[PDB]
């Protein structure tokens, strides 16, 4: 099991949140032993919400820079936290309120592909393979020690979508044994190699540059695939596909 | 190895199960279009799940498994493979004849063991050390047909019907997309062995703790009665009705 009377705070948001207080739960951790800070509920967090609300969880939706935020952390006294596609920086007071520390899920192999947009970046820029990891947290983001990765092949008919839902799933099959690690104090590894990062903005705000070959053009279309959001553009009209591109 | 290109798959499904199912089949490049999903109305425990089919517009009905209109939306989309996630009406023959390459559903026991619908405080309440979830083809009728794939998972002492039911399903999880091969493959499964044994939906002695069992008896019992939110086990002392605590303060 885990060592009876742990604290675990799930910071977190949709199914990787609900699949981990689940996982929890399993493990054996008590309901008053669990606490959850999250974001309103949303169209991609009504899960989360509905089992907090049917399950009498305690929880916050405060920002993670405001007091109530916090507090909400020392009256729970966690021993570890874990973050589960929370949304927002998580300050270090915070993080140094958890006795065994934390773990982040982010799904990339670090230091490579910091940041956001990662599974779409990683299908333009034609990689071969990514993967996730989970790491230990301090202020700053997409830093600290790794606890474990996975590696995960990038197919050549892959979309963010695909990949995207993929990273989700094959990371929680490791999610167990993670918190554990988490519990028995595991330090993990230092992050090492070529470090590489990109922003919040959409890459190449969505549109397709005609002067590009024909394989970045299909990599793009495929990296800007994601319902319900708008596909690729093309200038001359919208893209989701190569074969479509191919019929303009 | 990848499941099969253009491969058409129908979810009957609630909750977690059903939302992680579709997750995992759009990850393994089943395309949107080329997924259907069969659940209930929308409540808490199946709002995950509603609201993604909403999000990433995936068609679905709430129909009734016997209604005429489940039955076209089956037909309508036509699936090489049906995939039942927690659904909670038995699904007709006639509907599971649409699959060519056939179904399975995920059931909490080791069937033919603990067939019906308190698998998991049963499997509690009988002083079982050992149980597991079964992956199975199904037919016209409830827990049979042929397994695709069982995993063992143990009880424990500290275990309730909260913690296992949990622990079931994200265990159970873990082999949903090995099992998907399984019947992208057309893997026919091994007919079940072993004594059947089964169990009906109305809650176990309905709640009630009978004080002429042993400690051990009554321990079994409470645990398996712990599921909030819903009420523990209750024990009557002098015609008068208590709650039990929790296991932890009961040992004591
Ligand atoms: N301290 C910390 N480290 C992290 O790596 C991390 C968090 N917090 N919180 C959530 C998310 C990072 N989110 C953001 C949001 C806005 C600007 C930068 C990072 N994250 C990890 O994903
Ligand atoms: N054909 C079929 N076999 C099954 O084993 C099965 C289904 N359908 N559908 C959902 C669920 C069983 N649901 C019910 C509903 C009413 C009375 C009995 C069982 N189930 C499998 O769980
Ligand atoms: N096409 C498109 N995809 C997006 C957009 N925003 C996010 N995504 C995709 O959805 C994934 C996760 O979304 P998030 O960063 O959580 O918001 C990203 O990695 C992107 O690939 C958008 O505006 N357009
Ligand atoms: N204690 C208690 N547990 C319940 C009750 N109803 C369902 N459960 C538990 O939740 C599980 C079934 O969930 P389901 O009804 O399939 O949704 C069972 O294995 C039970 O242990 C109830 O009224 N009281």
């Amino acid at each position: 099991a885990i060592a009876p009377n742990t604290r675990v705070l799930v910071a977190g948001y949709g199914l990787p949140a609900e699949f981990c207080v689940t996982t929890l739960i399993g493990m054996g951790v008590e309901i008053d032993k669990i606490a959850v800070a999250t974001h309103r509920e949303d169209n991609r967090n009504c899960g989360l919400h509905s089992m907090l609300r049917l399950r009498n969880i305690q929880f916050t939706t405060a920002a993670a820079n405001s007091e109530e935020f916090y507090e909400f952390g020392a009256n729970f006294a966690p021993d570890m936290i874990i973050s589960m596609h929370y949304r927002s920086l998580i300050p270090g007071r915070f993080l140094k309120l958890a006795k065994k520390g934390s773990v982040n899920l982010h799904p990339s192999l670090l230091p490579a592909y910091r940041g956001t947009n990662s599974v779409a970046w990683v299908i333009i820029n034609g990689e071969s393979e990514t993967g996730f990891s989970y790491h230990r947290m301090d202020e700053n983001a997409d830093t600290g020690a790794i606890l474990l990765q996975e590696r995960i092949s990038v197919e050549e008919t892959d979309t963010a979508f695909s990949l995207f839902h993929r990273q989700i799933a094959r990371a929680m099959l490791r999610l167990e044994e993670v918190i554990l690690k988490l519990d028995q104090g595991d330090p993990g590894f230092a992050q090492l190699g070529e470090a590489s990062y990109y922003a919040r903005e959409l890459p190449f705000g969505g549109v397709i540059d005609p002067r590009w070959s024909e394989v970045q053009i299909d990599r793009f279309i495929r990296a800007m695939f994601f319902p319900p959001f708008p596909p690729a553009v093309l200038k001359i009209y919208y893209v989701p596909s190569i074969d479509i591109y191919r019929s303009l």
